[PDB]
């Protein structure tokens, strides 16, 4: 499913996404844009090590769930990627929340720091009421 951008910012309010570690809505929002243009199904594959990104927010196989043909991977949140490509973003969020528990935090994702890291971006939340 492809979100409308403040539909997805509600959704995410919702979710306890607002200042969760530290990260403001309209960072995660500004993520999920520059990954996946708020599409629950996108997919990329990474020629280069063999995992795949999955999802609205582009979780890696490598290291946060299960999709059995990445090469010495774990699965962190205990979801298989099959779970991250349905219009339910309940569990992708659960794992966002994961993922930025560790140690990097939303550094993770490198879409981030190019795209959204000391940028004004008020405008991925402006008008939607959150
Ligand atoms: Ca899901």
């Amino acid at each position: 499913k492809v979100f409308e951008r403040c539909e997805l910012a509600r959704t995410l309010k919702r979710l306890g996404m607002d200042g969760y570690r530290g990260i403001s809505l309209a960072n995660w929002m500004c993520l999920a844009k520059w990954e996946s243009g708020y599409n629950t199904r996108a997919t990329n594959y990474n020629a280069g090590d063999r995992s795949t990104d999955y999802g609205i927010f582009q979780i890696n196989s490598r290291y946060w769930c299960n999709d059995g043909k990445t090469p010495g991977a774990v699965n962190a949140c205990h979801l298989s990627c099959s779970a991250l490509l349905d219009d339910n973003i309940a569990d992708d969020v659960a794992c966002a929340k994961r993922v930025v528990r560790d140690p990097q935090g939303i550094r993770a994702w490198v879409a981030w720091r190019n795209r959204c890291q000391n940028r004004d971006v008020r405008q991925y939340v402006q008008g939607c009421g959150v």
